[PDB]
DNA sequence: GACCCTCCCCTTAGGGGAGGGTC
DNA sequence: GACCCTCCCCTTAGGGGAGGGTC
């Protein structure tokens, strides 16, 4: 015998006015009477029980229409829908924790990459390996290797960590080139920032990686000037103290900002392992 | 020297024509050239790379509009940002982990009842303790309890559970009541499925307990002439064996369904713990 | 004076067409 | 014949008012 308004509702369940409106409206739940000459919405005691599934379900994130459906299910078929809400929460968990470790491997190169000693400069330090997925370069050089050459890399690399790579790679043999013109890409390359299975993988792709150990570095800010003199200091470097090369010259590249606004600016590194 | 159409963008960087243009009306990522006469978009090779951090950022779920302002900031400023994605993460991650917990503690009570021996009958079992909050009753008995009587005990618990509470319950002295009119509530309460903090809580609420040990229960489906039998089957069970009673009797109500349409129906409990 | 009601506008990220040009 | 463009409608869960009755 004891009626609510919808304000007094609102203030008993903790639940907007515009919800409870709202809800009526839906027909997910609506008032036991509704005046009318005001339109002014009454509720009963009784009724409150039913804002306990729709203020559980919401909290849960399980859309209003889909309460409507669950409101129609027995306990049983209830203990059920519970069952599928663990696993969908499951499959959140190992996403959000998946993310949570790439992020830290995108800082932990991020960082490497703004503490490095000095630019234009050559150092040899024990590096860690590096798994990275690559395909032929088909010809492709320095001048003409294009955003788009690597689109087929990093579907498959964005199917597996869906943060797409920021690192652009190539490789080439390690000679006393001359001149730019002369070198041509033997590979092209994108690192994987995650272990997860990837969607079946085509031949033309091969998984593989850069390999710990010793390494001749230098890194800089990339210009046609400064590709061709940094290289021929790294050349130098490893004649100047007869060092041994023991893989080819690995490049990486990666955009100092991503803003359509100011200049292009890209960060360039070349490694090539020694004995 | 090389250009590209809307399609062959949106074959190359596997996002669709349809976001291509909604990122161009919202000024995110806009064509390097639009033809005066057909409109047609046409976008350069060097800009590709500007849909790597849009993509990235769409993948940890980054709204369009904060993204405009993360290619402005510096790469310094961007591992911030990202510093703050994981902080964001580990968030949701102990949010959905204490989800996961309480669904799987609700699914546990929900089971127990589901797999009662029988109902109207007197069984006795060892029981584990059930933590609960609870208040004193007013002077509220069984006939004019109302679930506007629980408002401040589940503001509370919603605000520690999330998960609104299902059960009701109440408590009064074990006593050899020939009418339901000679009954009054001492508490009224709510189980708490978490153990999680609760916002301070005002004195007038306890936080205690249903203890573990003996109980004789019963339990049985609500109608006014089933409460008052089976609480007489209780009373007698213990004189029979002249059972020691050592707590107050305990009331859990759970309703049955939480349909609009269906007549409602609810699931009660009596437990009280002997020697 | 508080409370309640009914429109009306608005948010986010595009998807699914319809009608008509354009590679 | 495929590709591309510009509207237009629509989704989800209400929040924030404006204008005007109603406890
Ligand atoms: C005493 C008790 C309840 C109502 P009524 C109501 C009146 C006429 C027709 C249907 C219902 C009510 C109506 C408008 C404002 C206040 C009270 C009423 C009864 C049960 C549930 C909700 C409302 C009126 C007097
Ligand atoms: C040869 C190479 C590029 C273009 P255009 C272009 C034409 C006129 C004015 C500005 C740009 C182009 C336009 C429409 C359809 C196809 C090609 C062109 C150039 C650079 C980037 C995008 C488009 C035309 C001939």
């Amino acid at each position: 015998e004891s009626y609510y308004s919808i304000g007094e509702v609102s203030k008993l369940a903790n639940v907007s006015i515009k919800a409870l409106r709202y809800y009526d409206k839906i027909d997910l739940f609506k008032p036991a009477y509704v005046d009318p000459d005001t339109s002014y919405r009454y509720y009963t005691d009784s009724q409150l029980i039913h804002l306990d599934l729709i203020k559980s379900l919401k909290y849960i994130g399980t859309p209003l229409e889909e309460m409507k459906k669950a409101q129609d299910l027995e306990m049983e078929e209830l203990f059920a829908f519970y069952t599928e809400q663990e696993r969908q929460i499951r499959e959140k968990l190992d996403f959000l924790s998946a993310l949570e470790q790439t992020i830290s491997l995108v800082k932990k190169r991020m960082k490497r990459q703004m503490e490095y000693p000095a630019l234009g400069e050559v150092f040899v330090l024990d590096e860690e390996e590096i798994r990275i997925i690559q395909t032929e370069a088909e010809g492709i050089g320095p001048e003409n290797v294009l955003n788009a050459s690597y689109s087929k890399l990093k579907k498959f690399i964005e199917s597996a960590d869906g943060f797409t790579n920021n690192s652009y790679g190539a490789t080439f043999s390690f000679q006393p080139y001359t001149s730019i013109d002369e070198m041509t890409y033997r590979h092209i390359f994108t690192p994987v920032l995650t272990n997860k299975q990837i969607s079946s993988i085509t031949p033309d792709m091969e998984i593989t990686t850069i390999p710990k150990g010793r390494y001749a570095c230098i890194a800089y800010n990339f210009s046609p000037e400064h590709y061709f003199l940094n290289l021929q200091k790294l050349i130098k470097y490893i004649a100047d103290r007869q060092l041994t090369v023991v893989s080819d010259v690995y490049e990486l590249i990666i955009p100092i900002h991503y803003s359509p606004k100011k200049q292009e600016e890209y960060r360039v590194e070349m490694k090539i392992r020694i004995a």
